[PDB]
């Protein structure tokens, strides 16, 4: 992506990033209530989707998530950030293979990381096709390390 695009995406991140705990609970919440398979592959699998929100372990999850994408979008635009986000999203995909996250299973939280993201920074549809672009681009990272059941390539 170009100068301006970058410039969009940091500018817009501002608005999530401002509460990570609040912004990555709402990515999970609207992940495991639309696709509740994936809470199987968390510890917190067997406690009610009534009481996920208030869970230690969710709370603290949420946080995770959201630097992952803080780190990345602080790099975006720097000198070699193509290969820092090449090392950022391959530790991401080589920590989770022993998970077995399938294609399937990362392009459920693509589109609710979207949804999410252009909820909260109320994103038109130019704004969010940048986005789009962005998290195109890390899951091609993801998805060069991995077969389709998400086993080491
Ligand atoms: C954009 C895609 C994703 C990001 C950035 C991401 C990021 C993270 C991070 C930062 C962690 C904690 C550190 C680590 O283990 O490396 C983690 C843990 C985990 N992720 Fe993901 N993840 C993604 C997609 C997925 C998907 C699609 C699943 C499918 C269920 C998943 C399942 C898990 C599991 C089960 C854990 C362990 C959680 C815990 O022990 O509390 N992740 N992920
Ligand atoms: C992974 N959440
Ligand atoms: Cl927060
Ligand atoms: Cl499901
Ligand atoms: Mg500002």
């Amino acid at each position: 992506m170009n100068s301006d695009e970058v410039q969009l995406i940091k500018k817009t991140w501002e608005i999530p990033v401002a509460t990570p705990t609040d912004s990555g609970a709402a990515i999970l919440t609207q992940f495991f209530n639309r696709f509740p398979s994936n809470l199987e592959k968390f510890p917190f699998r067997d406690v009610p989707l009534e009481e996920l929100s208030g869970n230690a372990r969710f709370r603290a999850h949420a946080g995770r998530i959201i630097r992952v994408f803080d780190e990345s979008i602080q790099v975006l635009g720097q000198d070699g950030d193509l290969e820092k986000l090449d090392e950022i999203w391959t530790k991401i995909a080589v920590s989770h293979i022993p998970r077995t996250v399938s294609k399937e299973s990362y392009n459920q939280l693509k589109g609710v990381i979207l949804d999410v993201l252009t909820a909260a920074s109320s994103l038109d549809e130019s704004q969010a096709a940048t986005w789009a672009k962005l998290v195109d681009h890390v899951y091609g990272i993801i998805f060069k390390a991995i077969d389709d059941d998400g086993n080491a390539k």
